[PDB]
């Protein structure tokens, strides 16, 4: 966390709708499929001790687009640039040494929760939706991610994981700015 | 066509120890089919990832297992295992329908011979998946594959022998 672009898109003037809401979360299935890629790798590097979150964690993300699907979704269908530039983000984070695209993954879902939390209301049948793109153990396989990615974090370059981050924030706004 | 029976009868030397030791030694195999079920999701289709996922956590939690009562990760490996790897790994090399046959065949065979010298919903989806596959691949290329998975079975089973 450095500093400001969160704060960015939690100021953002958004205006939440339903219909306009679902279109958006149908919309995020060639990000959702790139995200399981992306996971796999990381399983295919992962030590013995990593597996067991990154195992659960991949496990949300099918069931995710199994929601996805049923909710209308299309596997095939062109991509806003806005949501491409992003999967080219992960892609291109897929690059960087497993260490990196850990603590990456970690950060993409902490930031996930924390927009969500702030522009979608809690009252009605929002509730009911968060209450189904988000898996009953997601905030529980984060926690052991924050562990995994709070000590991988340790030695390596923070000017590198800066720009990075940077640029996932600036994907962040993008993506929800769609909702303007 | 036949090599599962001579599987079945070998006059294995059940002892404790003995079996203990070649259950410790089976790391690498269990480290390899872990690589090669990543390999398979990372092809496999929304529809045939839930049971994938499913099994892959289940080798996860073997491997975790096997540390506890002993297993080097770090280890020389016995040749005939060894070979078994090898074996794996080509049929890595495989087109994905080929791979999810071959990866159900393999758990059935090890239930199998392990059920008689010696999750099932699991075993239940991967079924219904390969038996699915099993329609148009070429049944000349599962013979070969097929018979030297069996043959690996054996070999690696007769070394309690």
């Amino acid at each position: 966390e450095v500093p400001g672009l969160l704060e960015e898109i939690k100021a953002l003037p958004l205006r939440l709708d339903e219909e306009r809401f679902r279109f958006w979360l149908q919309q995020d299935y060639p990000f959702v499929e790139a995200l399981y890629r992306y996971q796999v790798g990381l399983l295919l590097e992962a030590p013995q001790a990593h597996r067991a979150p990154l195992v659960q964690a991949l496990m949300a993300t099918v069931e995710e687009l199994d929601w996805l699907l049923l909710q209308g979704a299309s596997p095939s269908a062109p991509v806003h640039p806005v949501r491409a530039g992003y999967i080219a983000l992960l892609e291109e984070m897929g690059r960087l040494p497993y260490a990196y695209r850990v603590v990456f993954f970690y950060f993409l879902n902490g930031l996930f929760l924390e927009a969500w939390a702030h522009h979608v209301p809690e009252e009605g049948p929002w509730a009911e939706l968060s209450q189904h793109w988000f898996a009953p153990e997601f905030q529980a396989v984060l926690y052991d991610l924050e562990v995994l990615a709070r000590g991988l974090w340790e030695d390596l370059d923070p000017e590198v994981v800066r720009t990075y981050l940077r640029r996932i924030l600036e994907a962040e706004k993008a993506t929800w700015s769609l909702l303007l």
